[PDB]
């Protein structure tokens, strides 16, 4: 049968349009099967190592729940118990772990670490996140858009506002390009994906019928679009006191009711991969609100938009589990 | 059938006498069923998130073992991977988690956090501990007392000595009041539960036939009682050097052989929810013994009492698992 | 049937030659059964607590995978959630845990802690590692040697080079002595096992037909041997700057191609219990290489030997799981 | 969990009060589970050797039925096929049998034989009866008393009349002493248990709160008691013609309606471990009736008492099976 | 449904024609089901006591195999371990056994013992044989005849030659009478069944349409008959030396080729319930042959007839198992 | 597949070398499968009759346990309930039993009885022992030797000392001859196997490459041998008083430390099929010790040798079960 057995998931760069559609279909069906009670376990007796170099509760929980639903077991290796590179090489770690587990998930920093893991483990390897890509999130995003739209994938338009020179901007552009979707990126020119990377997406877009539009004008990027996406651009690393400029620079790209209106579509929906800074209800948010009283009603998205029917972020977050299950099942199942 | 399906466990304040007795009965029966080998799994394929804002090995292990016995799976979210309030609101966390898990356990600080979790999760929520209440422990305590007594619940008398202006004093009084038990609290007047809270327990006591006695005299509180309860009152937060006054103040309420004798009952038993500071065998205990040579044989309870047939603290600790299982089963099972 | 039901694994000191051979046989058979697909689960519904006072991913993963394969569940208690001795005695912890779990694994420092755990738990207790012994590793080592050799156990010769005044030197000598194997230890006289301990191994050797050779000459210790073992001797506790002397002292015992050649056997294999410092590919290794440019190609073993057919360290690491399974099965199974 | 896995049952002398209560609880629950249809088999695939040096249909049938209910198999070795000591030592027999069976039951004469069996078998060993003790019967007796009484164990009083210098007198005193029960023995001073043995029971009684009363006056021993126990004292070994003196001597201790009345309790019940000589309906009984016309209506108990609501001997006999099952399950089950 | 649940099998005297036919039908069907592989076990978890006061391998094996096929367990109580009446009454034994087992089989001497067993056991009781009746054998005989004949039961004729004043003569007459069969008994007038018994069979025969013919002339009794039955008449109790008269007296009733011919039917078959004395191949037979050289070729039946196609004794013996199974199933099964 | 379905086991005389090796392999594998927990039952619903003309607890228990492990049932027919030949021929018994059971085991005296059983039963027949052969023991012996040796079967040397003109001497020689093993028999010339029998073994030896050495010199027979076998030669039939000559005659063939040393192999092991007379600990042994004070430390083997690492008699005894299972499985299983 058409299958993707023993396949890794490192970036989506080497996954064809037919492969991605298969995974989207499988996600949809596995989702319906759980809610319907028709799900069958095909990962019984599979043991999966989840290595997290940096804590990520949403990705972790998504992997745990998916694995458990399918009858597999997981060993969660936290940031403290994990320091690949410090005392032992990833080549060595991969060789030991590949001999005890059936598949390995890795969530870290350098993409080449995940690729080294994949080179030496001997078992399927999944990238839970790196600086360059976030493959699981993209499949979750498209599925959400797909089930919250009446048009086929190639008829969907979407815009991502904010800092795009990262694994989210890089990824949102790539999956739209592989699926022939109309994708727009509104960001300051300095915060755009690397030209070398856009150039590879233009390559995929020409093979799939997609249109990639990069621009610095948000209202232009959001016109007649079906979904508005964004993400936290504020730097949690830099002290709240040193954010003044980045806020000044990224604030016009903020998703508020006005941008939601500017789409000119009453059906448009909002998406954020979470956590989102949509208020002061947080402790960090209360500080931000201080140094910048203006950001008291949200930073990248406002409470108005966030706590409204526009927001489908939670369905989107749920779809992260159904999607990874499709990855585990297509890769490891006896089907 | 009479049931408590889809019910939360946040404080026991909104649980009737019939509901608590049902849970006590179910705990007893599930306990006998495990030892007898007649236990059947009714939580197969249930996934439960255990959020611990503060490490609590006994509560954690009790939840893990109960869930596993019943065929469910658990995702343990530790204090490091958990900071509800810092970077993301509990309203947001609850909405995401409620979409991946079948029930959520929360162990933290502010009771309103657990209540917010419960308002927004969409799935049953259990309180593993807060500053105001410790519901799971109370059911475990009454069951232990119940199986280590010949009288029915309403015939049992018990006294708790020590600091009562906390989740233990608050809770021990509340469950005795809902079950028509004779409950006595011996503590300095300043360390008594809030009057507003005692007033609500007086309300429940008048409906159940209970007698709540608060007093500063320990020998009086322990007369003709069936069980003597206590707990660590010494402040682990404050440096051992600054404990002199609290020790001076709380020392007369210490459970020793004399208090055990003063009950005038050869059948009376001792209870402590653990860990207990009954000697110097610990590292902290060795320090305490230094600044206060007198506390070298125990602080809230003495080694004499602790390492004697009086002590049923370990059965009590075991009953914490059988009890939470009754909570999981009554709330989530297919029965 | 001949069995070791309800038996602890604390040091191997009280395990006879027949018992160790049974375990080696069971490991071999359980290994073949997993690869063949004939494995049956006999730990279904068993709950096991894994206490790790110090992080040990390889031992942890070995226990997790073994337990899961056999149908049991595990509760991993990390170094943060575990401080036996600080706030609560091991006697108390053991009493509570022994009432919720079916067996307890402990990995810590003082051997007497594990022995106290075993005295009071009431359920089987396994030592995952202490300063004095590492029982699980030894069974894994002999099995590996056994399956990578054509001679029976008593015909196998092996040498361990490096610091021997520790749980590895202590253990490698003990298991060779209980099995009538030809064991050699090449180390500076100061880094030899205690005489009192060697004396007890001489006792076992005289009962099994073994030959224990301690010496300071590595080429002599490695002559005509089947396996060369070693381990990290460099002190991770002491700053890299203060290692000059220990390196000076232990460097001649380093396993390189020359020592591999000096065995005079083209069949000889290399063993290391990992992690190994065989290059600069690590961050610590890059620092070491700086202060000591000479150790840029490996410290206790060189990259030449490590990345060659001589190296069977990864099979050895895999055998750590099959072995612990034999421990869990012989101790807890319904067989 | 609290357990007694791999434990032998040789005399009850080394079983604590908590252990005996656990077994009483388990017996009660396993009994209810069989009648309720909730029993689950946990001895599937267990093979048990039943060695009977002397025919004992009631003990044999109790063991067979218990084992079968639980899914195990049994090999009954009769008195003819069994002569441990004649042609082969028990040390040798135990070593062979311990290698084929999962547990061994022994019913013979010298207690040290059972203890030798236990020393060398390598599998759990149960004592079905010796000259010194009858452990299975005692658990059966207390359970019966417990379920036919409204008071807790420590509130129960019982008297055994007849020859007490045997495994019944020895045993009835021991189990009452370990459970803090009020036990009375009415017998001629010469037929009392050894002082050395009473002294050890006084030791246990002082730890449990029991009162042991030995006396030669039956009406005194039976005052306000809950259960009257007795047993055949007549010597089946000695010809009926030579019984005149023993009958003369033991006749005043006979349980008749008068003794039943003398208890001063209308709730008191009668117990006998069977077979009982309560009439002439037997062939031996018809002979006895001849030489001693007076014993035509019963010897140790009379037909009046035996065929009346006082008699609970048959429930008592049934409880012998539920009890041994608790022994098999606690010792060998996968629970 | 039409059923015979909880029914005893003591003599067949209180079993109607419809009940016996049901059992014959069930036997036939259970037999076909075993050979066809369609048999289902409906006695799973049933425990059956087989009491044999006198060794009877064929009846014992028939009961064991039937029970085992159906999933039940059996406890075989041999003649040594069984002496109902000696030391303990059957009323007492029945009361104890009825509490441990689900049904009891009894094979002894006095019919009233089996009836006493049945009065007091509380569970179904089966008569494996007494002096008066042999119910299981009769059902086995008719079934055999039925499957080795083309006519319906009421069209079958059969003759039994030999000593008829016993459980075989008594039984062969009774089952023919309850089923409206043509039954003939050829025996010396002194060896006929009691008149009181024949009179009761005449009663049944008049209700079923049967013809009972008693006579002293064998050739007359065997004319036009379908089956010739016989049995050992020689007294194993009396020494071979004292048999001269009984042999003289019973010899003309011997089944030889002449009697087989005298039936005037080439289809007629021979039946014997075994063991049969058809030669000298035995040790007893070799002695008989000595004192009486004439009986060297068979006593009640000759080797000619026995080792010929006439003989269906072995099918008959097999049918003893299928028949008892019908008894166990109709009485105890969940159908 | 290569199989031995429906095959009897009467002597091993008609079993080829390939067949015996298959059985040795199957025994080894079934043994590993039981200890590993991978055993599957393939005799479910099989009923096996075990006829024992002479009590043999070790063979009986071996058959019972094997059958039970595999899911079959057994009917044990004891020496009292069995007298084939007395009242009924084996031809008749075999015909009846072959119709109720799936296989029959026979343990008696005359080999021709077992062969008659096999001729007429119609189901597989196994010889548990006769005067001429003991097939099950031989397979058990070779397996034991095989697993306690490093050489292949044809490289193994063994010597049997004692009376060889019996089923042990006959059998030990035959299996060595069929497997090309170096077998030596040290015995007085009068106690050697019949020449006619040795001649047939010489025939098999020439086809397998074996060397059969008969001799009267024990030290010569034991030189460079791997296993020393022996057996009780003392006549239990003849009164201890009449043994003087046989002891005088057979004493030099006794296995003591000297003979163990005389093998010139530190690896050599001792074997005895049990029971062994290695001391006075028995009642018979205490008598022997009297008439012959010299035999107070063992007769055919001494306590020194018996209670030492030389002795593997108990493993040997265990292997009797794994071996018969291979016989039952190869003969009756659905594989």
């Amino acid at each position: 049968a058409f299958n993707m057995h023993n396949r890794n998931l490192l970036s989506l760069m080497h996954h064809s349009t037919r492969e991605l559609r298969y995974l989207l279909d499988l996600s949809r069906d596995l989702k319906r099967a759980k809610y319907t009670g028709t799900e069958q376990q095909h990962l019984k007796r599979k043991n999966i190592a989840l290595i997290f170099e940096k804590t990520s509760t949403r990705t972790r929980c998504a992997f745990e729940v998916a694995a458990y639903d399918q009858g597999a077991n997981v060993t969660y290796i936290d940031p403290n118990s994990s320091q690949i590179g410090h005392k032992e090489s990833m080549k060595d770690t991969a060789r030991v772990l590949g001999r005890m587990y059936d598949a390995i998930e890795y969530r870290g920093f350098k993409q080449e670490i995940v690729e080294e893991l994949a080179k030496f483990a001997g078992v399927p390897v999944f990238n839970g996140l790196t600086d360059e890509y976030h493959p699981t999130q993209m499949l979750a995003d498209v599925l959400t858009m797909r089930e919250h739209s009446d048009k086929p994938l190639h008829d969907i338009s979407y815009a991502y506002l904010g800092d795009a020179r990262n694994n989210m901007g890089n990824s949102l552009l790539l999956i739209g390009a592989k699926l022939g979707m109309d994708v727009r990126i509104a960001a300051p020119k300095a915060l755009w994906p690397h030209d070398e990377f856009v150039a590879q997406c233009k390559k995929f877009a020409e093979e799939s019928g997609a249109k990639l539009t990069l621009t610095e004008d948000p209202k232009e990027a959001v016109k007649g679009v079906d979904f508005v996406h964004t993400d936290v651009w504020v730097s949690m690393g830099e002290p709240v006191e040193a954010w003044g400029e980045r806020i000044k620079e990224l604030l016009p790209y903020q998703v508020n009711m006005e941008i939601m209106k500017a789409t000119g579509n009453p059906r448009a929906k909002f998406m954020h991969c979470l956590p989102a800074f949509h208020n002061s209800e947080t402790k960090v948010g209360k500080q931000i609100a201080e140094q910048y009283p203006n950001l008291a009603n949200g930073i990248e998205v406002t409470e108005d938009v966030f706590e409204s029917p526009y927001n489908i972020a939670f369905e989107q977050a749920e779809n992260r589990m159904h999607t990874i299950k499709a990855i585990l099942v297509s890769t490891l199942a006896d089907i």
